[PDB]
């Protein structure tokens, strides 16, 4: 599946298999009827943006995301790009990346992924969310349940396509 | 454009250029209004889920297909990850690997993407389909036709940018 | 996020932010009502769709725009495949990529992507387009206003989740 990082609503973790929405450009569990954009993934073959919309990088970006490039003159006349630095950036200092931080997720948007399913889940039928968990609906189209529900775990397990 | 590995329903081969659907969790032809996941591609840069959901290699996986880590510990108190090896895993039966199966389709599912079309297809419309041919209809958006429909060959080419 | 690359109509240049619809098989700034397709991106760092359905490249492509190899033999008896080249290429052109060529665009497809908007576009919901610019509407999801509309500039940016 195809992947991006988004930051959790209250900063804590939200477990693989559940379906999220947006909230103030987070992400929480989605709840019935609404914009269901993607699942928490562990499978993601491309994962995307763990540099990006942070200004606090060794380089500038312009306000949508890209790096800056000063035109450099040479004395010959040679015109060459080079990236604007960025005076906050300390090059001894350890950054801490997306992936050792408890409050960003990988998501999966598009492709096959393992989301959590409830009792009422059918293979060829689509989905909606409760509590982040799938319950039979409209979105998307379930492939396979690959790990039934149980009453004791309280879920079960199948592939979807998400799109 | 962007794709996955999907199986087909009847295990044999559908042609580069078709619309396909889901039926019990494999890939067939689309027909009148089923939904569309997608055309068997031959362009696709990215591809994924070739090893996707296999609970029978060399790693164990957890329910959700990712990778279980066992928690390793060092003389010092240092803690590292390290894959866990299967129990029902048997290095004597043979494995051939998707890519090198027939079964195993590659599905455009995002991007630019050849398609077969009918008679009915129009530059900038949406289209449906019959048989797994693009017919004049309500998805994606028809880019151009490159290959004209004509009698006695049974379909045109047009590229179409599905989403 | 997750982007191609497509040719502008009338070889036009559209800056980063801008939201394109397709008209004639090629990109221009979206208007009222018009099919978003996505945005003009500088955040994709690797875009597909640079040889995608050239048939007017080294090798030769069928008309789904995939390569046609030739299986070879050796002497030996070794079977291989090797790309069909194109008799019809001539190598003293020195063809141009496709970034230092004005019409070709890198639109985002899917992904968390800034977009330009007006005074109008609010956090948590959708929108249209008015000359390629965000205006309050119906598709994706305003995910946060990282730079707020301002009178001096005639815009603002916001990152929407394009899907």
């Amino acid at each position: 599946d195809f992947a991006e990082y988004f930051e959790s609503l209250g900063g804590q973790v939200i477990e693989t298999g559940y379906l999220v929405t947006l909230e103030k450009g987070k992400i929480r569990k989605a709840e019935k009827g609404e914009k269901i954009i993607g699942v928490i993934s562990e499978t993601a073959g491309f994962v995307l943006g763990e540099s990006s919309f942070e200004w606090q990088g060794a380089v500038l970006k312009n306000e949508f995301g890209g790096i800056i490039y000063e035109e450099v003159t040479t004395e010959d006349g040679v015109k060459f790009k080079r990236p604007l630095p960025n005076p906050d950036f300390d090059p001894n200092k350890n950054y801490i990346p997306r992936s050792q931080r408890r409050e960003w997720h990988v998501v999966g948007l598009l492709g096959q992924i393992a989301v959590r399913i409830d009792e009422t889940v059918k293979q060829g039928h689509s989905i909606d969310a409760v509590g982040g968990v799938a319950t039979d609906g409209d979105n998307f189209i379930v492939q396979e349940i690959t790990t039934p529900y149980t009453k004791e775990k309280g879920y079960g397990v199948a592939i979807v396509l998400v799109k």
